[PDB]
């Protein structure tokens, strides 16, 4: 039996497009009038940010925001602008501002809030990752928030997800997670047992679909999914 359904943040619920925007007003507010495009900062933020987020993948928790210092004093040292007072928040108020969640995201989360333990799942941090779920009005929505800052350490190590389940109180063969990253969050969730399902939005993954049990193209599919996992056995099923 499913009895809880846990999903990351980006790229599930709250869209590329919508964290593309805080990060650019976020370069507008740092750069002021200084004569560099916005969205050619953003690119090297990004590149940067990836790669330290990458590089800490499973790694021990690292404080967000020392990493968001450093990458910003590169930029700084880099483009030739003074390095911004009070970046940190500068953060939390554009991720208090902009952003975006996907279209069918509050009906599902409500729909299962219902019948299910429903979890999030962070990467970054607590206070900035949890700052922007309340701006976009969801953080009450879950029954759980687990971060790799609470856990000690970021996806794919299990005790993220071992502290996710925890939260749930039930072990992974219970428990779905819905997420973009194949090896991230199927292949980690997988590792605690649970059903893997690979969200690919635009039908670009197919090299990594393998690395699920399910793949779908929204979070209506997910429903979906744990009502055929659940109705197994009943009439109507059959
Ligand atoms: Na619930
Ligand atoms: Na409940
Ligand atoms: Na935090
Ligand atoms: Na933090
Ligand atoms: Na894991």
């Amino acid at each position: 039996m499913i009895r809880a359904v846990f999903f990351t943040s980006w790229g599930t619920l709250i869209s590329y497009e919508g964290v593309y925007k805080v990060m650019f007003k976020i370069m507008e507010e740092v750069l002021g009038d200084y004569p560099l495009n916005a969205a050619t900062l953003l690119d090297e933020y990004e590149k940067l940010a990836r790669e330290a987020f990458d590089n800490n993948a499973g790694k021990p928790y690292r404080p967000l925001k020392d990493i968001l210092e450093r990458v910003m004093r590169k930029l700084a040292e880099k483009y030739g602008f003074k390095y911004p007072e009070n970046l940190w928040e500068i953060q939390l108020r554009m991720a208090g501002r902009y952003g975006e969640l996907y279209p069918e995201v509050v009906e599902v989360l409500k729909s299962l809030k219902g019948k299910y333990h429903v979890g999030v799942i962070l990467n970054k941090d607590t206070e900035l990752s949890t700052a922007h779920l309340d701006a976009l009005g969801i953080k009450d929505l879950f029954d759980s928030i687990t971060t790799s800052e609470e856990a000690g350490f970021s996806k794919p190590h299990p005790r993220i997800f071992e502290l996710a389940l925890k939260k749930a109180g039930v072990k992974g063969e219970k428990a779905v997670c819905v997420g973009p990253n194949p090896v991230k969050d199927a292949g980690g969730s997988k590792n605690l047992g649970m059903t893997s399902i690979l969200l690919d939005r635009k039908g670009e993954k197919r090299e990594f679909w393998d690395k699920a049990d399910f793949i779908v193209s929204d979070l209506r599919e997910v429903i979906k999914i744990v009502d055929e996992l659940n109705g197994q056995g009943s009439l109507e099923h059959h």
